[PDB]
């Protein structure tokens, strides 16, 4: 059972700008997604200080990077706080409505796409390199869900029947045909060292076989 939703208008406007603007510095998408994972990890870490049972769904706090050349996917997995159904349908869009608006006004006042994270909307940089993004997520207080969008103005949410995650978020980037460099081991390592060397959780690259 799949429900389809319209993006908030400002978010749809930003996603169309990201897909259609010539901008060669696409590697920042990985910094932005890792930063989002770090924020999610901070949140469950903080909550666990006063309620240790919040880690019953998994004590390890980490980020895994999983390239798959056969599927042309790059997957970013974290064991952070996860997202509820209300997060997926209402809350994140409400917050991104205002941040997207500000970011676009900034893009007219000298800013470039690389400052997107200062407006809290770094997630959408995924669409620099992905034609479709699937987000599998599990929050302690809700069931496991799959969110997905190929942009174009809409996204879907469904309960997820796949492998249970325990707790956290898995962002699956279905890469554009000309963006497969982000599946290469040495390219991912270079980007992580360049942009994400100070993240306070272990980032593990899964090597393909
Ligand atoms: N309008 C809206 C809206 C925008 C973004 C998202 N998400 C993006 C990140 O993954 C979680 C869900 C959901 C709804």
């Amino acid at each position: 059972e799949v429900e389809t939703f319209a993006f908030q208008a400002e978010i749809a406007q930003l996603m169309s700008l990201i897909i259609n603007t010539f901008y060669s510095n696409k590697e920042i998408f990985l910094r932005e997604l890792i930063s989002n994972s770090s924020d999610a990890l901070d949140k469950i870490r903080y909550e666990s200080l006063t309620d240790p049972s919040k880690l019953d769904s998994g004590k390890e706090l980490h980020i895994n990077l999983i390239p798959n050349k056969q599927d042309r996917t790059l997957t970013i997995v974290d064991t952070g706080i996860g997202m509820t159904k209300a997060d997926l349908i209402n809350n994140l869009g409400t917050i991104a409505k205002s941040g997207t608006k500000a970011f676009m006004e900034a893009l007219q006042a000298g800013a470039d796409i690389s400052m997107i994270g200062q407006f809290g909307v770094g997630f959408y940089s995924a669409y620099l390199v992905a034609e479709k993004v699937t987000v599998i997520t599990k929050h302690n207080d809700d069931e496991q869900y799959a969110w997905e969008s190929s942009a174009g103005g809409s996204f879907t949410v469904r309960t997820d029947t796949g492998e249970p995650m325990g707790r956290g978020t898995k962002v699956i980037l279905h890469l554009k045909e000309d963006q497969t460099e982000y599946l290469e081991e040495r390219r991912i390592k270079e980007i992580v060292k360049k942009h994400s060397q100070f993240i306070g959780y272990p980032i593990t690259l899964f090597v393909e076989k």
